[PDB]
RNA sequence: CUGCCGGGU
RNA sequence: UACCCGGC
């Protein structure tokens, strides 16, 4: 159920440029659903598969759970790659049909942020009740704590690794800010 | 004994970061020897060998050329990569023993220039009657015109290529000047 | 695909 | 993930 600590470090790695050994930074999504009646959170994670994308895999998962439409839920997502233009649309739709869910999205990296469609896509999310932010130490902290297996001994220092995501996320944050006001 | 236009273009490319497709930018030397009386120049080019770098296979084979010790010669070298710390030591040793030769070096790119032993080697040449400069539009012009065959039709426009070479050499020149000041 | 740090689109 | 650029 739990991501391996090496999967976390490699896949959430928001570095400017990769360090050797090189590896594909795959899409990955960490969601957590909290009811607002004072209740227990539910968690899981998705990759890209079949005819999906992790966001689309997660939209249909919610539908499966058959939630309580009389209840507001807080839905938080942690994406290594900020969403598609196409997934942007499919998410804006989804949230419009499910007003009883409060969606918030955090990206570790901004996917093709120099292209207009991905730009418009993110401005839309932020215009259509779906705030988009860059993960910072708070979000990197919560994702490590609750989504990563901590039973085995690590080949690296977790606190320094988190330190470095925090540091790298700053320039990624100013870039997202500039996109919103364009 | 004429480089092909594709070899010149690939090997003397001074872009900081390459473009696809990727290829090894290997060491290469184009040399010109001219006397001070008037006699026409002598030209050739050298590659890295297993037992000598281009600069060193070159100064070696000078004994085996039809020059005499009573005339002065101006020796100009055009290098893709700037000299070794090891080659720097041997170039100064060689110039010191041959007072009939006036050598000056021109590098397209600075080889490992963030490293002290390579920088001291460049400082050493400049301080030992061996001027080191970064190749500019004149030197790129010079080397294209005299050292590569212009029979075949080119798959690219040599004017725009030299234009970018000239544009790229500006930052690299600024880097050599800083090194020469430490 | 010489290495590193950093800014911006 | 692409490009432009600065410095070491
Ligand atoms: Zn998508
Ligand atoms: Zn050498």
């Amino acid at each position: 159920a739990l991501l391996t600590a090496e999967t976390f470090r490699l896949q959430f790695n928001n570095r400017r440029r990769l360090r050797r050994p090189y590896y594909p930074r795959k899409a990955l999504l960490c969601y957590q659903l909290t009811p607002q009646n004072g209740s227990t959170p539910t968690r899981g994670y998705f990759e890209n598969k079949k005819k999906c994308h992790a966001e689309i895999c997660f939209i249909n998962e919610i539908k499966s759970m058959g939630l309580d439409e009389t209840q507001c839920y807080q839905v938080t997502c942690y994406l290594t790659w900020s969403p598609c233009s196409s997934c942007a649309w499919k998410l804006v739709d989804f949230i419009q049909a499910h007003d009883h869910l409060n969606l918030r999205i955090f990206a570790s990296r901004l996917y093709y942020h120099w292209c207009k469609p991905q730009q418009e896509g993110l401005r839309l999310l932020c215009g259509s009740q779906v705030p988009v932010e860059v993960m910072g130490l708070p979000e990197f902290n919560d994702c490590w704590e609750n989504f990563v297996d901590h039973e085995k001994p690590l080949s690296f220092d977790p606190c320094k690794m988190l330190e470095e995501l925090d540091k790298n996320s700053r320039a990624i944050k100013r870039r997202l800010e500039r996109i919103k006001q364009s």
